[PDB]
């Protein structure tokens, strides 16, 4: 069924919270012992929000491999994306170890630090280009090369530098920062432009690793940047684009984080920027 006339379908007879509470009723369940462990409760910004074990991301050191982001891999859309929580004070080091590790490209940031009048985030990246940031636990060096500040987003060239071996490699940094603190944007316009320039930079592409993509908790605004890419890149590969089904995505991407879309207007968020995206480039 065409997405735009089942939107309209839901729009008309209002039922956005029960599709929603039907995905939340199917999504998968998998374990999660190592996010609860004992010596891991100061890697964890929220409590509810955990990587499954069979897909998290490990750090490569004996000590501790543990951080709280996600492999999110769609087999048939040819694409992979790290789904992680915003940096805490103790895992900034943790965070840039894995984008060194996992060899991204990007990192695409959906929040702002500062929300609703408290911390959403750590600032894990450096404001001045003669003040760089060294992480001592994880022996990594990183400075702000160049900004572009823009009216939706700001793009940042950063510096990551490998103090054991003394390698440097160049990590864009795309901050989307107009979400607003409640609710979710009224027109997708700006959001589908942000994930077209995050396209052209090559961050998504195979010849990387995966983009590592975060908000507060990396499930919500993370869950539709990412469903709302692979709907639109399968809908451009398949032969009936009208056989894409958001929801059916959803379920799949679902199988390798939990929570992704954390409400109904989210979920209405993403069939919005698919509809837009597909008839843009249509
Ligand atoms: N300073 S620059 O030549 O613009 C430069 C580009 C990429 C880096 Cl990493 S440093």
């Amino acid at each position: 069924m065409e997405m735009e006339k089942e939107f309209e379908q839901i729009d008309k007879s209002g039922s956005w919270a029960a599709i929603y509470q039907d995905i939340r009723h199917e999504a998968s369940d998998f374990p999660s012992r190592v996010a609860k462990l004992p010596k891991n409760k100061n890697r964890n910004r929220y409590r509810d929000v955990s990587p499954f074990d069979h897909s998290r991301i490990k750090l490569h050191q004996e000590d501790n491999d543990y951080i709280n982001a996600s492999l999110i891999k769609m087999e048939e859309a040819q694409r992979s994306y790290i789904l992680t929580q915003g940096p805490l004070p103790n895992t900034v080091g943790h965070f840039w170890e894995m984008v060194w590790e996992q060899k991204s490209r990007g990192v695409v940031m959906l929040n702002r630090v500062m929300e609703k009048g408290s911390l959403k985030c750590a600032q894990y990246w450096p404001q001045k280009e003669e003040k760089e940031m060294i992480f001592e636990d994880t022996n990594l060096k990183l400075t702000l090369i160049s900004e572009d500040i823009k009216s939706y987003y700001t793009v940042r060239q950063l510096e990551l530098e490998n103090l054991t071996t003394q390698e440097t490699r160049e990590i864009l940094h795309f901050h989307y920062t107009t979400w607003p603190d409640f609710g979710v944007p009224e027109s997708p316009a700006s959001f589908l432009n942000f994930l077209f320039k995050v396209r052209e930079s090559g961050s998504l592409s195979p010849e990387h690793g995966p983009v590592v993509v975060h908000c507060s908790a990396g499930i919500g605004r993370s869950g539709t940047f990412c469903l709302a890419d692979t709907c639109l890149l399968l809908m451009d590969k398949r032969k009936d684009p009208s056989s894409v089904d958001i929801k059916k995505v959803l379920l799949e991407m679902r199988k390798f984080r939990m929570g992704l879309i954390q409400t109904a207007d989210q979920l209405r968020f993403s069939y919005l920027a698919v509809i837009e995206g597909a008839k843009f480039i249509m």
